[PDB]
């Protein structure tokens, strides 16, 4: 289970029992700059946030790029069906009040608005939950290579659609280059909590979460 790319970079599937290295990479080079995480407080993700990402590892849909045994890029993906809008709404309620609750309330608003299984009459979708590249390796299409790996895994699994919430404009530009289509835009200034406070305040240039899909 190894796909050589680039120079000394190999793409591998994250194995159940190797999640610590993946989380260490995510905490170093994904979470500090990911707009929802950077736009909420404290800077570090809560346990439930990290645990949800790692809950996708058993699906075989999580991949890393390795260089000298070190993870330099990672993608986390998992399945969803037409019940996901209801499921995410309930999960947002469960964790309301914390950093993860704020992030989930935005992600759940987006899932309700996109509702891709009903929108495209497909039974399921492979959703990309996280994508990050070491800053020293950015601009070498490692993100695109990992997204292509996910698409092929989706094809093998019978999914007819891949979806991804590009909270970052760099990810939006990447998936545009891959031929994904935009299906939803939610501006961060437009998303409040029940008390009227803006939930996510991310650094510019990230002004919106843009959801893209790819038909398989
Ligand atoms: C999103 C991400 C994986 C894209 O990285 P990537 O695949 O290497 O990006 P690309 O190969 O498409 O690079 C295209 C150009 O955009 C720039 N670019 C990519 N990400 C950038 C970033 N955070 N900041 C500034 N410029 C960036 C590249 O450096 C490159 O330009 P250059 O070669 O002239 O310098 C990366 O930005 C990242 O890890 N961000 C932090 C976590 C995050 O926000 N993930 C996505 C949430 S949707
Ligand atoms: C592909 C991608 O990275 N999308 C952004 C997801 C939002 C952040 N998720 C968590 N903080 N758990």
């Amino acid at each position: 289970m190894a796909k050589p790319i680039a120079d000394d970079i190999v793409v591998r599937q994250v194995d159940v029992g190797e999640t610590e290295q993946l989380m260490t990479f995510l905490l170093a080079h994904y979470y500090p700059e990911e707009p929802l995480t950077a736009g909420t407080h404290p800077p570090e993700p809560e346990a439930a946030d990290k645990e949800f990402l790692l809950s996708n590892v058993p699906f075989g849909t999580c991949f890393v790029a390795l260089h000298e045994g070190r993870i330099v890029a990672a993608v986390v993906a998992g399945p969803k069906d037409s019940h996901e809008p209801e499921h995410m709404a309930e999960e947002a309620r469960k964790y309301a009040g914390g950093k993860w609750g704020s992030i989930l309330h935005l992600l759940s608003a987006v899932e309700t608005a996109t509702d891709v299984c009903r929108r495209f009459s497909v039974p399921s979708c492979l959703h990309v939950h996280a994508l990050g590249v070491d800053p020293q390796l950015r601009g070498r299409n490692l993100g695109g290579r990992l997204m292509e790996t996910v698409a092929q895994r989706g094809r093998d699994l019978g999914h007819q659609l891949v979806s991804v919430d590009c909270t970052s404009v760099y990810a939006a530009r990447l998936v545009q280059r891959l031929g994904y289509q935009l299906i939803n835009t939610l501006r961060y200034v437009d998303h409040l909590d029940a008390s009227g406070q803006q939930v996510i305040r991310p650094p510019p240039p990230h002004e919106s979460v843009q959801t893209f899909v790819l038909h398989l």
